[PDB]
């Protein structure tokens, strides 16, 4: 029954079915209520033809048969345009479905009472420490006293800067519903048999709800509204939730006081609206639209939750709040009668509650409108304002006896507000250095003075340093200027306009040089900006990589940056984007070292450095594993202070699940705090250079393979969906478009890639190198987690799917390339299983294994319904004979445009 | 430790720990957590001064020892003013902490699997029947089909009348604080150690909340809004989650379809502002701003869920709805832009909305200023208007084939509006007869027709008969008026003006006659009242029951008031009021019998009745007794239309905790639907005529001591607190201060009285009688729980604190008087015990026992203190030497408030 569709699951993922392990069977009774819904809305023969397809997909996944894999092809192409955008919808949802039981898996998964303490436990969620296990290990085994432990986590800084799904941020509405879904299954394991009944139709209503939202593409400002949604369903909440578990573990630790509730240990910023790197739909209008959205939006937040708080404090009894309620002494869900002055608290928070809304109204004029008459006294302009009158009520409450009243909502707000502030999240603004160089040019142009673009680095440094101590402005009304150029300008106009709270960094995309940063700076002055933002290159490629120290050297070896850095850098790297010109291998051993040597320069110069870890590194992959990779981290490259990536494909699975959210920020917090005082062991100096010869190595082959193959644009643009997903050669072409192609294929190979080749050469050239890596394995944690997120990728990988588009969709003079590509993958794989000691893909971690497998036959259902739609859409003379309409003016580009959503929700993090 | 406490309630409640019993540990556990509060807001003096008055006061529940209850008065007489305040208002709080524990034990005590199937299963909440076992005896042991029953049930009318606390309205905020005091308890026991350690702390803080909102007297409109409470807290979800249970009990008796969403099977009213009888304060302005507060408060409920109605409602698929929206196509938490208009059913929400901000904002204003602008068009002024929209929106899911999802949150909306309208409750108006004969006579005498109230009946009948026909109007602008005939005049003047879905009925305190009946009629049409109120008799003595049928039969013989009347009367009877002229006993037989009587004379005349049942019967207990006392009344006297009161005293159990709000909808709705089909056993002869001879003789008694005895109303002013409550003899005292003053005194006189004759008489006339008592007992449900109920009076009360307070109170003279009426108690009681086979007080329900035993130190503590301040407020000469202040411009009249508060609070229903 539901029994049968259980067993058909397990063949898939079967052994040891203890108490805990249940994720099995939510995804049966999932799977059977959504046959159901399939079967009232669509009739019984869809419901058979999805049933079928699932099967076919199992068997392939279970026994890998190609015979299988050309039935359900079969199947598929058969379809009408109708029929198929069905099966599409169905086989994405149902991943919806299997990551929202996984998800409720995780989170009631037992942890392991007594952990080891080999790196290895943090790994994993089951295993790792949470913040009083962190606190007990430094003050046992590192010898700090309590107090140090307290000082170094009040002066902690973590920020958590989020970026645009690639593919789908999934609205409001829809993520409200995968909730009450998950919540639904929650209560069904709880149980009066009526209410099993009762949840029984809940969860089936739920199901439906979900599947029939499913309606053009979308406006940044409203790419940003869905990207914030995680903020109310769980963040919000979750600050505080997480902020009083510290003081409970300092408590545990005997330190008697909270955690103050101003310590800025949580920020969270953004890019959504603020990275126009390479993306000219970024306006200047769009990013005075989504500051001002976040603005009120907090606003809106903080006065949507007053009333509750004033309800609470209907305490009566010290003389400061009473005089300032006397002095204070209507349209609203809850006080809107004057409020007596018997009731003191609620005066002063009544007057908050109007303040706050007129802090959202304004911002709401000022974005529909274009401007309001609402005078800045009416409203906060700046965080003490709000914090000042809760901090009195706090006080008051405090002198009068009832310090622990204090300690409840009252706490939990001002934490609230000292994290969020007035903008939910301060925005980063990101452009390319050319960008910049343009601006410039056109400037000097225009001055008569010659061509910024012609100068030598010298040069411009010398002309840019002159300029930012220069006594009359750059810039004329009668500057000439391109498209790009007002485009660029009218962005610092933007930065010189809106509060600076709303800020974060200005990321110099591509950047090379100390005068790339420098350019910013002087855009920045030119405009006259009150707080200019921080300036952080984001150096890309190896050779920039290479060049960065002599870089940041000359900035700190300048008295007017030094002055205007007062003490403080940052500098970005992205590990995709380093991956994409020197293969994965390289790009991770580079940015190990380069962060070790800017470290240095930083410490020579008395400058504390932050390193901004853009996306795909390990530390972005979410969950347990996060937590080592974190500790993996170079000595001294946190110290203090985290800024890191939380990509938009994981958003879901780190902040969705109020538990998930909660260990999601206790990580982060955990592991920052440690890493400060217990480094991972540096590597011995035989490790290096075998790394240094394995990066040349890899590099090589990967450089050989995606840039020197004259054919390999022409192979990349048949085997895989890149072209579509528009909707020079691999040089030109971004990070995320080069991961996710090769993604949606199930095939990665910009993660793997030159991987083959390091181990190859290296256990050849040496047989005793297979020990050592072994050994650099089991003991050394970047290189650890570095083959971690390698084999998590094979472990979604499916050559016979790269095989299958290869017969579908490239021509017959480039099939043995890609066979030859196949067999790189499966040699690079085995010695990647070698080195880690395994006999199969993760072994490991095998709750990740469960997890991953149950997903493929759906993937793989999307995999092969999205190849013969390609060759549909690609060649209007392909047809095959399609069956009668099976289900009870939309193409081949909505399916294709399902398909490519669905993989991308079942492949989340990989490169 | 915790160990301590537990050890030391358990010895006043001992015996069976089984496992979902933790009543005890519940006591022990807020107990413990209060007497540390105590000691930091207070000092470890205090504490242990509360400690040592429970201490001593649990010893001499214990023992019985009197040298204990004096030893309790030297401590609570010395204690200063201010002491005494702080010790009156901790046992305060500590009663209401082990009523909330109370309510978590009957929220999840277990019910028993196996019922006997005996109708004493109906008694007690863990062997009630549910509805969907009331469904099945219906049909398997009366032999209804399914559809009959389901029939029934949709014509079925339950209409909940709630009243005014009779000492304290429990104000909003601190009935939400108890509310999460006992959910932090409930959730102690579901576990991670820093969980417990969290909800422990929070637990503590909610505690000292609770007990520092501590701060003359209140408005009936504040009074009305503090009685509204519930709605918020448990009722307004309740409503929806009970009738979707319906759902599911019918599906499993084979009915495949849900209650329809507008069967108006769940009504609530309200007396709140209504009732001016005795009570000048309620004006013709309360009542107008009670109903605009109602109506105020309903448009702000449907409001503030409908931003989450319209989020869930996503859905992009009918054309009339279609065809609405594109006709249809700011200041607000949630879509705040314009709704676009492929989102069909937002826009219709979204104009349900607008509409609803409107509907509240009006009422609003009339409230504050005097007048809206606003027009009828913008607002809902009738209850289809808001239907009408969303049955279209539940019609277009149907039609677009998401039935499913129709029937989730739509349906539950569609539901509250259909049980709530556009009023929350529809208000009762009260008043006595002699002031509308006054009203009358007013008129009479300045027409020069002479004097109403000098008319006979047959003259009063015929001079309103023929007004009630009338050409000309009865009152022109020079008619004189005292201020009390204004006021009432006035009434029907906001009856005129106000919207008929404000008001339900116009009931007539003391009424005796047809002709009072007639004068309020004609009053309604003087004032041309578009929708005259139902005009309902309460029919209060013994003599005015008697002449009830004459007066009903004759009402029923006017052609002009059949007419009026369209089929349908309502009248109402006082359990209390009849109690007081004639005693509990003979008022409960004589109740019985004229019900019989008026459902006869009903029949006869083709008229459907419905019995109004005001307070003090059996039916007004709550809980699991409230059951079976449904299925006790008189055969007919229900059929298919419930209206009774629940009394303030009880609201809180009743509607407080979320299951015990279900529970309790849901036993109304069963006993009611059960009764109409399956009547109690008709009572045979010789019960009758032994019953008809007990009450003769218990009235003689309860008349003789209450109104013969010529000092019984000075020993009632001096033993009692009555003269303070306010704050001719007893025929002129009104019900409430009657039951209220000897409850005060845990004596408890009005519930018993009379019983103790009837039974001693009844066992001496012939001692066959006893074993005829017993059957009674056994077999008719009618006795059974008469007997019941004061047994569980008796339960509460306490013969030595009535000694108590005759030592401290009484002058010597009248002390043996208090006496008598003690060895009338313990006769009574002891007859009682033997009629219903009992050695111990309760033994037939020891759960009840157990909650009441728990509650009697705190009770008796707070008596103690009371005898002695009522001691000093009456005698400014007595002084004993006061202890040096205990603690770290207010007085005994502020001591007794919370001492007269607390008691009742404890006490809760009696008589
Ligand atoms: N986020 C998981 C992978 C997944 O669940 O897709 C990991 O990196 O281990
Ligand atoms: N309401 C309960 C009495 C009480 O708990 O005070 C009853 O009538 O049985």
């Amino acid at each position: 029954k539901l029994a049968s569709i259980d067993a058909q699951l397990r063949l898939l993922v079967p052994g040891k079915v203890s108490e805990d392990d249940k994720l099995v069977e939510y995804d049966a009774l999932l799977l059977d209520k959504f046959l159901d819904i399939l079967q009232d809305l669509h009739g019984e023969d869809l419901k058979e033809a999805v049933q079928q397809c699932y099967e076919l997909s199992a068997e392939y996944e279970g026994k890998h048969d190609p015979k299988k894999l050309e039935e359900l092809g079969s199947l598929l192409t058969s379809l009408d345009t109708g029929d198929s955008i069905v099966i599409a919808k169905a086989f994405s949802h149902m991943l919806n479905l299997a990551n929202l039981a996984e998800e409720l898996q995780i989170a009631y998964r037992r942890r392991i009472k007594l952990k080891s303490g080999d790196f290895a436990d943090e790994a994993n969620a089951t295993t790792e420490s949470d913040i009083e296990e962190t606190f007990k290990r430094l003050v046992h085994k590192l010898n700090k006293s309590p107090e140090e432990v307290f000082d170094a986590l009040k002066n902690q800084t973590v920020e958590l800067v989020l970026t645009a799904h690639p593919t789908q941020s999934v609205r409001r509405s829809l993520l409200q519903k995968h909730g009450r879904i998950r919540n639904c299954l929650a209560q069904l394991y709880a149980i009066t048999p009526d209410d099993k009944q009762e949840l029984d139709e809940a969860l089936h209503r739920e199901i439906q709800a979900a599947f029939r939202t499913d309606e053009t593409p979308p406006t940044p400002q409203d790419e940003m509204r869905a990207g914030m949604s995680y903020f109310h369903e769980t963040i919000w909440k979750g600050v505080p939730k997480f902020l009083r578990r510290v003081d409970t573990a300092l408590k545990n630790i005997g330190i008697n006081e909270r955690f103050p509730y101003n310590a800025p240990l949580i920020q969270f910023s953004s890019w959504m609206g603020g990275d126009r790197d390479g993306n000219p739909r970024v306006t200047p209008e769009v990013t005075r639209d989504v500051c001002l959205l976040a603005r009120m939006m907090t606003s809106n937040m903080y006065f949507s939750q007053i009333e509750d708080l004033m309800i609470e404090m209907s305490m009566w009894r010290n003389s400061e709040l009473r005089v300032r309620a006397e002095e204070l002494y209507k349209h609203y869900i809850e006080f809107w009668k004057r409020i007596p002055p018997n009731q003191p608290y609620r005066v002063i928070l009544g007057d908050v509650r109007d303040k706050l809304y007129n802090t959202r109204e304004r911002s709401r004029h000022l974005l529909v409108d274009g401007k309001s008459d609402i005078p800045d006294e009416a409203v906060y302009t700046n965080v003490e304002q709000l914090l000042e009158p809760l901090e009195l009520c706090y006080r008051s409450l405090c002198d009068c006896g009832d310090h622990v009243i204090a300690d409840g909502s009252l706490l939990d707000f001002l934490r609230q507000v000292s994290t969020f502030g007035l903008s939910l999240v301060k925005l980063d603004i990101r452009q390319e250095s050319d960008r910049h160089t343009e601006v410039l040019d056109a400037i000097t142009q225009h001055l008569g003075i010659g061509s910024y673009r012609e100068w030598s680095e010298e040069k411009r440094q010398e002309w840019l340093l002159a300029e930012l101590s220069g006594k009359r402005p750059l810039i004329g009304p009668d500057l000439p200027k391109t498209e790009e150029v007002k485009d660029c300008l009218d962005t610092f106009k933007v930065l010189a306009e809106l509060p600076s709270d709303c800020f974060g960094a200005y990321i110099i995309s591509m950047a090379t040089s100390t005068s790339d940063v420098l350019a910013v700076e002087l855009l920045q002055r030119e405009y006259h900006i009150k707080h200019p933002l921080r300036v952080v290159p984001l150096f890309e490629k190896l050779a920039d990589l290479e060049a960065a120290p002599a870089a940041m050297t000359r900035l700190f070896s300048m008295d007017w940056y030094r002055n205007r850095i007062d003490g403080k850098q940052e500098v970005m790297i992205g590990y995709s984007d380093s991956g994409k010109d020197a293969g994965r291998f390289s790009a991770a051993w580079q940015l190990y070292k380069t962060q070790e040597q800017i470290v240095k320069i930083a410490k020579e110069f008395g400058v504390k450095l932050v390193i901004f870890h853009g996306r795909g590194g390990t530390v972005g992959r979410g969950g347990g594993p996060t937590h080592l990779a974190l500790l993996s981290q170079p000595p001294d490259t946190i110290n203090g202070s985290l800024r890191v990536t939380v990509q938009g494909e994981v958003i879901e699975q780190s902040f969705g699940e109020e538990h998930l959210c909660f260990r999601t920020l206790q990580r982060f917090c955990a592991a920052t705090l440690e890493h400060g005082m217990n480094p991972p062991i540096s590597p011995r100096p035989e490790w290096r250079e075998l790394m240094d010869q394995m990066a040349v190595v890899a590099t090589e082959e990967y450089r050989s393979v995606v840039f020197k193959e004259p054919r390999f644009v022409e192979y990349f643009r048949l085997a895989t969906p890149e072209l579509e997903f528009g909707r020079g050669g691999i040089e030109s072409l971004r990070a995320i478009p080069w991961i996710f192609s090769w993604t949606q294929t199930r095939f990665h190979l910009p993660v793997w890639l030159g991987f083959g080749a390091a181990f190859k050469h290296a256990i050849q050239k040496d047989s005793k190198n297979l020990q050592m890596l072994q050994e650099m394995y089991k003991t050394w944690p970047f290189f650890r987690v570095t083959i971690d997120l390698v084999e998590m990728v094979f472990a979604k990988g499916n050559p016979g799917i790269a095989a299958l588009n290869d017969k579908l969709l490239v021509s017959e003079d480039l099939r043995p390339f890609g066979e030859s590509l196949r067999a790189n993958y499966e040699e690079t794989k085995n010695y990647l299983l070698k080195i880690a000691g395994h006999k199969d893909l993760l072994e490991g971690d095998p709750y990740l294994k469960q997890g991953i497998r149950l997903r493929d036959p759906y993937i793989t259902t999307l995999n092969v319904c999205q190849a013969y739609t390609l060759k549909r859409i690609r060649d209007p003379n392909y047809h095959v004979t399609l069956r009668p309409h099976i289900s009870k003016a939309p193409g081949l580009e909505d399916t294709l445009i399902l398909t490519m959503k669905g993989i991308a929700a079942g492949m989340q993090n990989t490169g």
